RNA sequence: CGCCACUUCAUGGAAAUAAAUCACUCACGAAUGUCUU
């Protein structure tokens, strides 16, 4: 397999700084670095150094020398562009 | 429920690498091989 497709459900409203665009959704520049660390941690059974050695062994690293990055491409897109906008404050008001 | 903001604004790597460096053609052709006293 070359492509992985997943459908995400939202439980809490994300605080997004680029809400102006109608296609504003979860940013992959945030997901990918955390997912890379999560997978390397899981590959090494809770240790990121063993997990990097595992990824280094099976040629899964973009660079074998200095980064945790894994060689995959991540894209997050909206299917239906209808969204709910929330005002989140720490003060009650009518 | 009231009141109230601060902080952070680029670093590391790559900075040219290989292929072709002259090729083909012409490399002398024609006249004179003695002439006039």
């Amino acid at each position: 397999m070359n492509q992985l497709t997943a459908i995400l459900k939202q439980h809490t409203p994300m605080i997004h700084f680029q809400h102006n665009e109608s296609g504003a959704t979860l940013r992959a520049s945030e997901v990918k670095p955390l997912l890379d660390k999560f997978i390397l941690t899981k590959l090494g059974n809770g240790d990121i150094r063993e997990g990097r050695l595992y990824a280094k062994k099976n040629n899964w690293l973009i660079d074998n020398e200095k980064n945790y990055a894994l060689n995959y491409k991540l894209s997050i897109s909206l299917q239906k562009k209808s969204r709910l906008e929330y005002l989140i404050t720490s003060s009650t008001f009518p």
